[PDB]
């Protein structure tokens, strides 16, 4: 009877893994996405964030800054490089796009080849089983079917405040950004503000931060407090304490020119300064107030816009499913809603009872030093077993590659939390330093299997390599020893 | 009727370990360490091999390569870079000494502040609980121990023909060498060879390899294979079943200009061309032969010049210990020698009881394109397993960093090698790949703890970072799919 076995809305990192798995079953699947402009007019491709304004374009412009970096060091390594390289705005930004463009054709092409229909179209259920797909043009054509999975991720937040939509940017705008920001204020102190003040410092802007609070809310405080001290000492201005109140423009340009005024967080001092570019990454809303979920009978979490789900991402509606950002209580990762998508057309389509694990879920901040990590922070350790029954083994050390060009020792450090209740497992994994991402994805496979103190120990370093730090940390923070190099020991 | 505890013979990676551990448990201790120079003279400071003219100067050149590649990449970034930098060989080696002579003076001091006596000369067994101290300048001293500890590590190997002590170089010689090595050969074919002709061509050197039958033998036939077109494709030329049979000088120089005659494996016939630099890198040779070994009874292998051990590092002399390089049937790495030469100490001094664990140790080459592994290749899993109770899973990959460059797509590859008959235990895990140090580090620690295949396919990636292709990995070789890129899916 039904149109298609599966509606999937939102053709995302998690759509896209769904309806790839799906169509190796032989079923009919149609793939909604349609992506609605920021308040600027910005557009983009088949593919969801990651692929257009996340993870992609967020790692090619850290590697731009990591370059310039590269750059510098290879004097030292013999390189007869002149005194400065300018960087190019917009040849960095069209190098992005071109890739960007080719993943959304390869997408594209991708879903024919699977035969899963794919209709560039904003869905909305109207009715039990039927959804209604509104075009660019506006044209409505209503579709039903058996099941229908919810993949429609989030989208930037702005302040409440005036001027922050007509002249501010946020990461959906800065990817494709037709001009260079120039002297940049990046309001928040999350992953994305880090990222982006990192990478912006670091092909040679004037940046400045702009903190309500803490820096990276949720994560390991002292790992966020190296973070932040590495970024002030190459570069980034940080204002703490201070959120925006109203943001004006002097002069329209390419970039303008932009008033900036705000105000202390516990006192009434006020601020003024001027910048070319405001970068707003202040968190994100969840996108499930506007695809009529009224209509179906789809309870969502009111507040926080999320939707509570089964361990099998079920909705409280048993034909509707969700995947990705969207879900409550969940993690907001691109290969958590990958696997989510896959694992759960596996279970519908392929008799399969594996459901999809959120314990230990590596992640890592793209922060011009590096952070990787996994399992609990220390807080969250000492909250969960008890501040006596945890062990905290922490070094510093100097990546080999820092020495030739003379740079950054006892920046870089690394901590492992465990547990004296359990044989001392590793129930945290904390690193800064260069390719941290690299790092700490094997050692969460390494806590999938409940590796312990003694396991890690026993596991014998490569040399030279920065990782090899984990296989020898004997230095306690309840011993209070000493953990600076250099060191220089055996 | 002891001066010393424990006389430590060799100041290397597994002499400065053991050194610095014993010293924890205030016993009277000594290194000996003492460095004969290359045939051509040359010699160097404390701190053995790796630091001298092993991983660390070796790494540091592999990285001058890297950063070449960077400056190449860097102009699809948006950096605004000429069309050629030249490289210096004199500046790079100049900075690689530089550091270098900070470790050596850096363990120096170390040895001091734990009060560990350092004697700067050759050690040599007289007899029962006696050895010889003979200095620079040929003056003898004697010194009693009730422990020794034989660290002594291993020297490159020449060939047997004209020409090779006269002319050609060596590891020994290359790290510090006075002058640009010019047009080179190198050879050999093992993870020396082909790290120096990576590091050599990655500068803008004319390189070619010699090899004698295959590429590092010992390691995954077809790792090795691919490392090895990746090498051809990248400069570096290859000129396969050829054993050098003269070397003759056509004129000194620095580089001077050297005739090398070479002759077929299989057939008559011969070659002949002319470079500035032959690198030797055929193997190297235990320093066993000429420290009176004879004097006090221990036992070597005579034909290849190891050490046989008990599982405790103990000789079949009670009171001899033998640590690193020199082992019979252990591995010849850095890493390894430490945790040997620690642990030891805390047997004897610390009433631990803790063995050095051998197996699975994990190993990186450092070619122009890494190659991380640990665990069985496939060829000894399938000797050891039996064929149809092997299952390999493997894919290409494309590092993100690459695709704005634009280079190198299906190059580099990973796979995992499981035991069918023990839950998928994985059994070898491999990867080639940029960092493949760092991401096989973590995997090595997973290895320990018996990661199962379900296990690993249940840990998320982190995205975008290339060791995540080893949490997706889907497609096995028995299926026979195909696992070319790109692919972009889901
Ligand atoms: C700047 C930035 C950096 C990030 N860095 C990383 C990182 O390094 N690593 C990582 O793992 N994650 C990162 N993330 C998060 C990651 O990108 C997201 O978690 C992931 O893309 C979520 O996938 P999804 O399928 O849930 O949503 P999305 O991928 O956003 O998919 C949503 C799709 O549905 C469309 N859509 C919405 N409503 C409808 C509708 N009603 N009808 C049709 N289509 C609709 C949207 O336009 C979008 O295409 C980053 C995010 C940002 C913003
Ligand atoms: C080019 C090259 C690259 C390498 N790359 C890596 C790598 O990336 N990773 C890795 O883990 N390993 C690498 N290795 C191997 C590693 O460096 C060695 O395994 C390690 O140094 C061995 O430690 P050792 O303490 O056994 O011997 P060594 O470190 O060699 O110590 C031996 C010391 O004893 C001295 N000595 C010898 N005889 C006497 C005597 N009779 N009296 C006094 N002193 C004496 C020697 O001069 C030397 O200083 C590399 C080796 C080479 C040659
Ligand atoms: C994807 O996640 P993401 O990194 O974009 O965001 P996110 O992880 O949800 O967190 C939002 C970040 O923005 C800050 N923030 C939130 N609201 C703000 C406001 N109104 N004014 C100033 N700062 C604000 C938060 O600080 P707080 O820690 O103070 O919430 C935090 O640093
Ligand atoms: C530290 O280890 P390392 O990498 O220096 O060496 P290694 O790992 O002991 O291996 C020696 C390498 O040099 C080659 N080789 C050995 N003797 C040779 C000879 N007489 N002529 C030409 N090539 C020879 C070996 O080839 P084979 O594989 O042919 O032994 C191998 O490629």
């Amino acid at each position: 009877s039904y149109d298609f076995d599966l509606i999937i809305i939102g053709g995302g990192s998690g759509g896209l893994a769904a309806a790839k798995e799906a169509a190796k079953f032989d079923k009919k699947v149609m793939v909604l996405d349609f992506v609605t402009p920021t308040p600027l007019g910005t557009r983009w491709g088949l593919g969801g964030t990651c692929v257009n304004v996340g993870c992609i374009p967020k790692k090619l412009m850290h590697q731009a800054a990591l370059l310039g970096q590269a750059l510098k060091d290879s004097r030292n390594y013999g390189w007869k490089l002149e005194d400065t390289v300018k960087h190019d705005w917009e040849k960095m930004t069209e190098s992005v796009q071109n890739h960007i463009g080719s993943l959304n054709w390869g997408y594209r092409v991708a879903l024919r080849e699977k035969k899963v229909v794919y209709e560039n179209a904003y869905g909305k259920f109207i009715g039990p089983h039927k959804i209604m797909a509104t075009n660019n043009k506006g044209k409505e054509k209503v579709y039903s079917a058996e099941r229908f999975l919810i993949a429609t991720g989030e989208r930037p937040r702005y302040l409440g405040i005036p001027g922050d939509k007509e002249y501010c940017i946020s990461s959906d705008d800065l990817f494709s950004l037709p001009y260079c920001p120039g002297k940049t204020l990046v309001v928040g102190a999350s992953y994305v503000a880090l990222e982006c003040a990192g990478f912006l410092a670091g092909i040679g802007l004037d940046v400045t931060v702009m903190v309500r609070s803490i820096l990276l809310r949720g994560f390991d405080q002292d790992m966020a407090n190296k973070i932040g001290e590495h970024m002030e000492e190459h570069g980034i201005k940080f204002i703490r304490q201070f959120v925006p109140t109203k943001i004006e423009q002097i002069e329209a340009g390419t970039p303008g020119r932009l008033k900036v005024t705000a105000k202390s967080t516990n006192s009434e001092e006020t601020i003024e300064d001027e910048f070319n570019t405001v970068l707003l990454a202040v968190g994100r809303d969840s996108c499930t107030r506007t695809i009529g979920l009224e209509t179906v009978g789809v309870k969502i979490n009111e507040k926080t816009g999320k939707i509570p789900v089964t361990d099998e991402e079920q909705t409280n509606v048993p034909y509707i499913y969700a995947i990705g950002d969207i879900l409550e209580g969940k993690l907001e990762l691109t290969p958590v809603a990958i696997q989510a998508g896959r694992l759960l057309a596996q279970r519908l389509y392929g008799g399969s009872t594996v459901k999809c694990d959120y314990d230990n879920v590596p992640t890592t901040v793209f922060t011009p030093l590096e952070y990787g990590c996994c399992g609990l922070s220390e807080e969250k350790a000492v909250e969960k077993f008890g501040e006596e029954n945890i062990e905290v083994y922490h070094s510093f050390f100097w990546p080999l590659e820092w020495t030739v060009p003379s740079r950054d020792n006892n920046k870089c450090y690394a901590k492992v939390i465990c547990n004296l209740k359990d044989n001392e497992r590793v129930v945290g994994f904390h690193v800064l330093g260069p390719n941290a991402g690299e790092v700490t994805q094997g050692f969460a496979a390494a806590l999938k299997c409940g590796l312990t103190k003694q396991q890690l120990d026993s596991t014998i370093g490569i040399h030279p390599v920065c990782a090899e730090i984990f296989t020898t940390l004997s230095v306690t923070k309840r011993s209070g020893g000493d953990i600076l190099q250099s060191g220089c020991x055996g």
